[PDB]
């Protein structure tokens, strides 16, 4: 699409993650309810979001975002913030329909924000605040995420000037913290140790004498909440009560937690207890995530200094021997003495990273000796250094790092290489084809804080390394602790999957190689391209039950009908009537859909997979008569066979009126692909509307001063310009009307009637109304005779020119525009 955004950016945060890769569908969908006065620039999109040096959330006060909403943590940070409509066949009429959203806050994908405000020496003024913000329990979440659509700069409707909206969503990684509101008063900062950057968790802030928290899943005190979500969000329920300080800033201390200490010089190492003896060496060496890798920081009021607890032998602390002989400048372990060489003052600096300097003798900073990064060499203290090896990251550990449930798991080298499992006890790489043997569960273990891994098709089954034997990635019964995973976030959003039990080994695809069948490993872990892993949801109940026509991409006009031609379904003109009408539902056990006539029930659109690639309706139940919906990235769906998902139904060739759908190999071609029209649905027009001409928008349906006839003129904000849309639920179909005068049709090539005193039944005055993705325009469509739509007479915009209904051309004018009105 032209002029659209010029990269994902915008929804890169969506909790919807489907719709991170359909950016030019996205934007046209919310851009064709959009009229040009409205937005005369088109949307605008945060900047600056992303930094252009690391690709990294950018925070700071310029981009840090709050939402105020009445759920708690234990849902927010296990869920993030997923908008009221989360269905994979979106609609431009309701669903993406932003401007309906910001004036009726409608159900739609969009979830919003607020800036956070700040005066011009850069300290927190009061935010926007919603009116029952003083009464009983909200939350005040603190967000930093890519993109979103900022909503001010983008429109002139009179409004929260500060309101910064997202489509699909804002995924639970892009929330640091929230503030805990129990009548006006905050009773407590909550923070997230899965927000995307772990090492600035310590830099949240707000008032003193207010406890800090680090969420954990199911926290005791973590769903304290009241007897639609986004109530107070909406601008019309709060505003801006002041320009006043926040009381905020009020520690600058690390937070009684478990860390990684990780060095500037080489983030790769850390600050290790050699082993679990007393006088033990503390160490650099390479992160691997054992437990003597990592430590409790424990504050000391009193002393403005802490004690650091190696967690895997804690009553070690990280000790500098002061009262040595010999005079050792070395770090060791030692049990609780007393003493404050074992305390340490932390010191952030100018850039944001970390300095230790013993309490005992201040003088003494915590280095690595001869500023060695090489394994083993030891901590030691040193005089202040201009070395980055007297400087370190204080990284919060962070293990809930994905959300329970289905994904697909992909290499970095290919991610269309997926773990698939073949048979019950084999794995391997393999192109995808959206297969349940390519999907797998993803369970968290709270005790072990790592995740088992298992089949889909076989629950018994789980991912485990051969450790034993052959040193391969295996599937295997049991429930034993090496058969779970660590599953660690990377900065490419890329994964390590770690096994919990010998941490030293990751998932590794043999030799960094993608050919079909290659095997996975228990390899070292290195860190490269062939350890890294994309880690992407994936359902199987893509789209919602329900009566569906199918519509090719190719021409929307022709539908899959059940033909009486032995009982062969082709692309026929579309009628609306039964047997071009499907009731789709989805099986539990097949985890894929039964597509049944509306007609003739008994029958359900099948593959002949046994004889031939004939698409016929079948009776009874069997495996060829089973589909998985995948979306494409232009909106349209792929229907794969359950029986051979390599085979999909479509049209050879061209879709022309009465040609036979055929079963073939999945090609990505435009024949193979349909468009739903999801009949039963909820995404209806009401109320009022221009109804304007996608040729020029400012040429919109006017009834005439006789009431007679429609005709086209200039948008002058008349009562002869404003038609209300009747919806029919039976007949899926409008009446259009001003009082009592109906658009109503009086045969193809003449012009189109207002009438008074018309029948319900009165298939005359009933239109359809049709979205066409490719023209990006809607076709208004007579019940009557569906050959005929709406046309501007000629294509000629002088006002007064008659509307007639003419064969559908998809020409520019007969494609309209529904612009909200008044009435």
């Amino acid at each position: 699409s032209p002029n659209s955004p010029k990269d994902n950016t915008w929804i890169q945060a969506a909790s919807l993650t489907w719709l991170m890769d359909m950016s030019s569908l996205l934007y046209q969908l919310i851009s064709t309810r959009i009229p040009s006065f409205a937005s005369p620039n088109g949307l605008h999109m945060r900047e600056q979001t992303i930094d252009s040096n690391t690709g990294q959330i950018q925070i700071d006060n310029e981009h840090r975002l709050l939402r105020w909403d009445r759920r708690p943590p234990n849902d927010i940070f296990l869920n993030g913030f997923i908008p009221r409509v989360t269905n994979q066949n979106l609609s431009p009429v309701e669903d993406t329909h932003l401007l309906n959203y910001l004036r009726t806050n409608s159900p739609s994908i969009f979830v919003s924000t607020t800036r956070a405000r700040y005066n011009n020496l850069g300290l927190e003024i009061t935010p926007w605040t919603p009116h029952s913000a003083n009464n009983n329990i909200i939350y005040r979440y603190e967000i930093f995420a890519p993109g979103g659509i900022d909503i001010n700069a983008s429109f002139s409707r009179n409004p929260n000037e500060d309101e910064i909206t997202f489509p699909g969503g804002i995924r639970p990684e892009f929330i640091r913290s929230t503030y805990e509101y129990h009548n006006g008063e905050i009773v407590r900062i909550w923070i997230n140790p899965n927000f995307i950057n772990p090492s600035t968790l310590n830099d949240v802030s707000g008032p003193s004498n207010i406890s800090k928290v680090f969420w954990h899943e199911n926290h005791s005190e973590g769903n304290n909440m009241d007897s639609n979500q986004d109530f107070d969000m909406f601008a019309p329920n709060g505003e801006i009560p002041n320009n006043n300080l926040l009381n905020n800033n009020s520690l600058n201390v690390i937070q009684n937690s478990e860390y990684q200490i990780k060095n500037k010089k080489d983030r790769n190492i850390v600050v290790t207890l050699d082993s679990d003896y007393g006088g033990s060496p503390v160490e650099s060496y390479k992160n691997f995530g054992f437990e003597n890798q990592k430590w409790n920081i424990k504050y000391d009021s009193k002393k403005n200094a802490y004690k650091i607890y190696n967690r895997e032998t804690p009553t070690l602390l990280l000790s500098w021997n002061s009262n040595s002989s010999n005079g050792e400048q070395v770090i060791r372990g030692y049990t609780e003495s007393g003493s404050n060489n074992q305390y340490w003052t932390i010191e952030k600096n100018v850039n944001g990273f970390y300095k230790f300097r013993n309490l005992s003798d201040p003088s003494k900073i915590l280095d690595l000796k001869d500023g060695n990064t090489l394994n083993k060499t030891p901590l030691v203290v040193s005089s202040e250094n201009s070395s980055s090896s007297q400087e370190w990251l204080i990284e919060k550990t962070n293990y809930q790092t994905v959300k329970d449930g289905t994904y697909q798991v992909s290499s970095k080298l290919n991610e269309n290489k997926v773990i698939e499992q073949i048979s019950t006890n084999k794995v391997h790489i393999f192109s995808n084809s959206d297969k349940e043997n390519q999907v797998w569960n993803l369970i968290y273990n709270p005790i072990l804080k790592a995740y088992k891994i298992k089949s889909l098709k076989y629950p018994n089954y789980s991912l485990a390394w051969d450790s034993n034997n052959t040193r391969t990635i295996v599937a295997a019964t049991g429930d034993y602790n090496d058969q779970y995973w660590l599953i660690e976030r990377n900065e490419d959003n890329t994964y390590i999957i770690r096994n919990y039990e010998n941490r030293k080994i990751v998932l590794d695809l043999s030799n960094g190689s993608t050919t079909d069948g290659n095997g996975l490993l228990g390899f070292e872990f290195h860190g490269g391209i062939n350890q890294r892993w994309i880690i992407k949801p994936f359902s199987f109940n893509s789209i919602q039950d329900g009566i569906y026509q199918f519509m090719t991409v190719i021409n929307q006009d022709l539908i899959a009908d059940l033909t009486t031609n032995n009982y062969t379904i082709a692309t026929k003109t579309n009628n609306y009537s039964s047997n071009q009408k499907w009731t789709v539902t989805y099986n539990d056990k097949k985890r894929a859909y039964k597509i049944r006539n509306l007609q003739h029930a008994h029958l359900s659109l099948a593959w002949d997979s046994n004889h031939s690639d004939k698409i016929f309706g079948a009776t009874g139940d069997y495996d060829d008569q089973y589909w998985i919906p995948i979306l494409q990235t232009d909106g349209s769906f792929i229907f794969r066979n359950y029986k051979n998902p390599n085979k999909i139904f479509g049209t050879n060739g061209q879709p022309i009126n009465d040609i036979p759908l055929k079963a073939q190999d999945v090609t990505g071609q435009n024949n193979q692909k349909w468009y739903l029209r999801h009949l039963n649905s909820s995404n209806n027009f009401t109320g009022y509307f221009n109804i304007s001409s996608k040729k020029n928008f400012n040429k919109i349906i006017t009834m005439n001063s006789n009431k007679t006839q429609a005709v086209i003129f200039d948008n002058i904000g008349i009562n002869n310009q404003s038609w209300k849309l009747k919806y029919n639920d039976n007949k899926n179909a409008y009446q259009i009307h001003i009082l009592d005068n109906f658009l109503y049709f009086q045969g193809g090539h003449n012009i189109v009637a207002t009438m008074r005193n018309v029948t319900n039944d009165d298939l005359r005055s009933y239109w359809y109304v049709e979205y066409n993705f490719n023209k990006d325009g809607f076709i208004i469509r007579n019940a009557f005779d569906t050959s005929y739509v709406l046309d501007v007479f000629q294509g000629n915009f002088a006002n007064n020119t008659p509307i007639i209904t003419y064969q559908n051309y998809l020409n520019d004018n007969q494609l309209w525009n529904f612009i909200p009105s008044l009435g």
